[PDB]
């Protein structure tokens, strides 16, 4: 046997349009988040996704805390960023939580119309915001207690969608990012259940958060990320969604102790993010958002502190430097293409071809078992390792010898 996963994107990818980042700007001073934005702009990116928690913005009924958010929205416009905000959680006055429950905000609102009016208020207050997203991961108990409720979420989404379109009928409404591939504890998927409730008629953007242990799946013997993504993306297109985003994905560089995610460190983070980026940019997403722009302080859980492209001082981590090298090699826009002709590409390889703006071909490739591959048609090419920054001219009188790594490499050829 011999199995290779080849991907070819369905359309051209323009990184500025396609690749955004999650951010947690309200956690930081304007001085600090403006530095983060400097680093983001240096990558040639402009899309950001920010979280709003209702119980932090409205601390009692009609008592708001918006000074920081007001300033942030002005600063985001001043930096020419394109933003999507999601609102999640119940304010204390409207929550369905039992009086004694420790997780008051993790319950949905008693009245979806009250939530909807808040989203409308925010949208009218901040017309520069590019898109509004309704709740977050409702297929997870931590965001919708005491148990997943597709009917309940559909009613919330419908009410919010109506209110948001009253404010601006042309602005996109984004449904909640579903955790993983939208699976619920009962064995159903939220996307399927919402489909039966006719939610696709609302015309909201569909999004999910396909975190996996490895870039290409959860186990080395079951690398089925591409299979799952293709399956859910096809179903969503079939349902007639206006667009598909992935509003969260990524890995933490935390040193532990282990909580869900294996310890991989700053170098593992760089490796995994680049491989996953190579996969998702060749799948049928209209936009994706890396989680996340910056490391966070002790207000975040141990794992959640280290997903950043940047450390707490807003300085590059290895994943940033790797992504920066990667995007410099690709240039700003990639058009779908085929990989070069190969001889003895190793079993397990991933293989993705593109052409960049100057017409040169770009081949993205890796394999868990490493090894070597021969390219019989080529006499010269340039090999890039975005993790080390090593650049190697390759040459041959009648074909190239190319080393294969477990990490992504980029071959630029003609
Ligand atoms: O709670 C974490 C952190 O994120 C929120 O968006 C803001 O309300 C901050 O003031 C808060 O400290
Ligand atoms: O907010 C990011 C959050 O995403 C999902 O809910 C999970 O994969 C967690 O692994 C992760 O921390
Ligand atoms: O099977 C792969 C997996 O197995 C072990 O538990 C650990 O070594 C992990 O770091 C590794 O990724
Ligand atoms: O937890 C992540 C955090 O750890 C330490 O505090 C420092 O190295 C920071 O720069 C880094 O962002
Ligand atoms: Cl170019």
């Amino acid at each position: 046997h011999m199995e290779i996963q080849v991907l070819k994107a369905p359309r051209a990818v323009v990184w500025k349009d396609f690749l955004g980042v999650n951010a947690q700007f309200l956690w930081f001073s304007p001085e600090r988040y403006n530095k983060q934005i400097d680093r983001l702009q240096d990558l040639g990116l402009e899309w950001v996704r920010l979280d709003l928690h209702w119980d932090r913005l409205e601390t009692a009924e009609d008592q708001y805390q918006l000074a920081s958010l007001d300033q942030l929205v002005k600063d985001l416009e001043a930096r020419q960023l394109k933003s999507v905000f999601y609102l999640v959680g119940s304010a204390r006055f409207i929550t369905t939580a039992p009086f004694y429950s420790p997780f008051q905000d993790q319950y949905p609102p008693r009245d979806p119309e009250v939530f909807a009016r808040r989203m409308a208020m925010l949208s009218q207050r901040y017309p520069s915001v590019a898109a509004w997203q309704v709740w977050n991961e409702p297929n997870l108990i931590g965001f919708w207690r005491p148990k997943a409720d597709p009917e309940g979420y559909a009613k919330l989404l419908q009410a919010s969608t109506i209110a948001l379109r009253m404010v601006d009928p042309e602005k996109p409404v984004v449904s909640a990012g579903m955790a993983f591939f939208s699976e619920m504890p009962d064995g159903r998927t939220m996307f399927d259940a919402l489909g039966h409730l006719g939610v696709e008629s609302l015309g909201t953007i569909a999004t999910y958060h396909p975190y996996t242990q490895l870039p290409e799946g959860n186990y080395p013997w079951n690398l089925d990320f591409v299979s799952h993504a293709n399956q859910i993306n096809r179903a969503l297109r079939n349902a007639g969604v206006p667009a598909i985003w992935s509003t969260e994905w990524g890995w933490s560089a935390y040193k532990g102790p282990k909580e869900l995610q294996d310890i991989i460190g700053v170098e593992g983070q760089a490796d995994y993010v680049l491989r996953r980026l190579a996969l998702m940019s060749a799948l049928d997403y209209d936009r994706i958002f890396l989680f996340t722009l910056s490391d966070l302080d002790q207000r975040a859980s141990v794992r959640d502190r280290d997903y950043g492209l940047l450390d707490l001082d807003a300085n590059p981590k290895p994943v940033y430097l790797a992504l920066q090298r990667f995007l410099k090699v690709t240039g700003p826009k990639l058009r779908p293409a085929d990989p070069p002709v190969t001889e003895d590409l190793p079993d397990g390889s991933f293989s993705i071809g593109w052409t960049r703006e100057d017409g040169r071909n770009v081949w993205l490739f890796w394999s868990a078992r490493g090894g070597n591959v021969r390219l019989p048609k080529l006499k010269e090419a340039t090999l890039h390792d975005p993790l080390s920054g090593k650049v190697t001219p390759l040459s041959g009188s009648d074909g190239l010898e190319v080393p294969v790594k477990s990490s992504l490499q980029m071959l630029v050829w003609e």
